[PDB]
């Protein structure tokens, strides 16, 4: 069957804070593999993080998945958010070293020695924008996993290609974990373009095309956005992959909808 | 060179804290590396610490070393007080545990918690309670050394260890320090003897063996208090020199605010005033 | 006072060493020992034995006794029962060992740590371990040994108590590594009072223990006396006790051979008497 599981972002206001609360509820009657809580360095957002992981699991009942980052942390901290965390029933984590103020694999390790936790990495079919080399970022996978990672979370794609290009040098090199694909409905194109360039992801000349002058129309480009993500995971889901996260936005109906395609439905 | 630093406690009355400042006085002269005042469970001995330690300093101009615990303390309460002490000149600190009081037993937050704790508020020179006949509620002797080490690795510069009447208590205690990587200074802590029977009263609670032969000196000077501190001097001085024959070189004194037998045995130690 | 003591007993063989067994623990048990053991063996008799020993221990003295346990020819599910059992009888403290292997047709997949954890997984029991001062024979490394203790401990050992030793340079080194390799437990010497130099060295050569040529030379010539091998064997025990009591060692784990008059002594000179 196809496992589905859905990421959320501390929100920043009253609106952001309702929007987010109704989205979970909506897309709970899916009942996806599990549900992710986004976390930035901010220590005030660190604390938002934990809060809202705790009432997801607790009006829900759903598996909730905190991400956390090796970044501005020292390893006793790590290792008392950990126990507090599993203390708390909270036996999954994603594991991340974090985006970098103006390493994962050692946080893996850290957080094997407290507990068995469930760990998933974060994977780049692109290649993450600091290594060196499309080898040196693929043998540091390796190394996540060796270390403890069960799945892998890659970032958004758009390009089906470089994705399950990706997934069998993966195995052809010995990775005996899913390399779960990361899904980012598209809805607002110059946001997205915004994303891309950031973690040197590539846009498809189609793609800049599909969008190009919808700019005002925000329907016309929900439509359009639900469609490439409806192509996307079909043929996913032909090439052998039953597994897809989410990358919400905290707005349900895209994910929904997407989810719906594939089968995943409420009962 | 010697050094040499004296422990006091806050005067609860009106009389001890006159014994108290003419003891500060009178040791003072000596030069101390440092001096340290005690921080007890009850405010009396809590809010009176901060009191002494700025007396001390204002009148003197030695370095005053607060004692912290962190027993009924949130970690909050705890940098506040961190904070003020290093921005009004206090850089050291000795960090405990705490005597936990006979009632309530949560094995929660440890020494080694708040050597961390203070060590994020600034580079304070951290003092740590070592323990060379192991302490009371240690898991074993191996944990015990293990527990030093880890305040040590958590920021701790020097570790004052307990009293003890056996040389040979922390002659040996000193070699594991060492063989455990544990590369600090182990200031032996000397608690001269004046009152027996109060002297029983803290090794008992404090798993301090007294030997057999020191039970005797004092033996039949019940009532006889100025018998009583001459030998009690004389095995202090006597312990004091062997130590010092063996490498040792700073020392941190038990005054208990009486400064007499402290300040005759810093004497024979070859420290004294100016 | 200060200072804790435990003998270890075996399943005796024949009726004489039965008799000779009870005798021994009657006297030893008067000096009040933190606890007694029983060795476990191989065969299924013997395995029997050693439950009614521990049965025979806990009601005729109402001493806290300390089976052991191996993993040699065991599934973990029998293994369990075994615990289960055990604990719902009272007694709650194990000796877990890997056991010694035997020249048969059997690869060692499981160890010791896997006991242990497979014992706590059933009860909170209070489990010791085995600890090598002078490496265990198999192990690749005394780096290995002394991790592999670790590892021990972390599963859920209480205390490890070592294989006996005559070089207590061997012991105190071992004790000061174990500190360096983080193992928080108190390591207990076990003490192995010799009368029978011979026999002694038949177990060292098979333990990785040696012999200090000094001891061999206090044996020499003395074959056929009894008396003299009793005296001497004590004198080097009792010397032995003395430097690990100096150097701190408050506890002591005494390999009686079901015999009770060398280590009965040489608890007397520890202070550990009848009151
Ligand atoms: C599913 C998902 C969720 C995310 N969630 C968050 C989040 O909640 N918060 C947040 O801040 N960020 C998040 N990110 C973004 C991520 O933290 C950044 O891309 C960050 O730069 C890398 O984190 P990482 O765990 O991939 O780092 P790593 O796996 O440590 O790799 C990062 C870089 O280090 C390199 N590398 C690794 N080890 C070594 C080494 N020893 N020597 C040299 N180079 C090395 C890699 O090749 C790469 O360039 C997420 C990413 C994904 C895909
Ligand atoms: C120089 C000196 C000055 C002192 N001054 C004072 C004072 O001003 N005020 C006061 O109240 N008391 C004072 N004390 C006494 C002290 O607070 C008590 O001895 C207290 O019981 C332990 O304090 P500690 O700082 O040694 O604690 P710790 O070093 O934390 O050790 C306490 C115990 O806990 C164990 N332990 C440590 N970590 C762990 C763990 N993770 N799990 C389990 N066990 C662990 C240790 O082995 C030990 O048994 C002083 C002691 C000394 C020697
Ligand atoms: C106090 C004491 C009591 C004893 N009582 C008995 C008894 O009642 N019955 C009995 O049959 N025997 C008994 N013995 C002997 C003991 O069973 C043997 O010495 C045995 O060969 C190992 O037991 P262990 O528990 O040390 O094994 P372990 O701790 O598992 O170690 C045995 C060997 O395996 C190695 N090792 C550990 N883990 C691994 C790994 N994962 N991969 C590779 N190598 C590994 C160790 O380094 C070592 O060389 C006793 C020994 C002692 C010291
Ligand atoms: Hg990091
Ligand atoms: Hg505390
Ligand atoms: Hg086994």
């Amino acid at each position: 069957q196809i496992n589905v599981s859905f990421e959320f972002f501390p929100p920043r206001t009253s609106e952001m804070e309702q929007t987010l609360w109704n989205s979970i509820d909506r897309l709970s009657s899916l009942k996806p593999k599990f549900v992710s809580v986004t976390y930035g360095a901010n220590s005030g957002e660190r604390d938002r993080t934990h809060s809202i992981i705790k009432g997801i699991k607790d009006r829900t009942g759903l598996e909730a998945a905190p991400h956390l980052t090796c970044i501005d942390a020292t390893p006793d901290e790590l290792r008392t958010i950990a126990r507090d965390y599993w203390n708390n029933g909270i036996r999954h984590i994603v594991a991340l070293r974090g985006d970098l103020p103006p390493y994962a694999s050692d946080l893996v390790t850290l957080l094997k020695e407290v507990a068995d936790f469930d760990i998933s990495v974060a994977a780049y079919p692109e290649v993450h924008p600091e290594a060196k080399s499309a080898q040196a970022d693929l043998l540091n996978l390796k190394r996540k996993v060796d270390a403890g990672a069960n799945r892998a979370i890659t970032q958004f794609f758009f390009d089906v290609e470089s994705y399950l290009r990706f997934r069998d040098r993966c195995v052809s090199a010995g990775i005996d974990v899913e390399i779960i694909p990361g899904i980012l409905p598209v809805s607002n194109f110059k946001q997205a373009k915004k994303f891309a360039d950031m973690t040197n992801v590539r846009i498809p000349a189609w793609m800049a095309q599909m969008f190009d002058g919808l700019d005002d129309d925000a329907e016309t480009r929900k439509l359009v956005g639900a469609n490439i993500a409806m192509d996307m995971v079909k043929i996913l889901s032909r090439e052998g992959v039953k597994d897809f996260h989410f990358y919400t936005l905290n707005r349900a109906e895209m994910s929904y909808a997407i989810c719906h395609t594939l089968g995943v439905r409420p009962a």
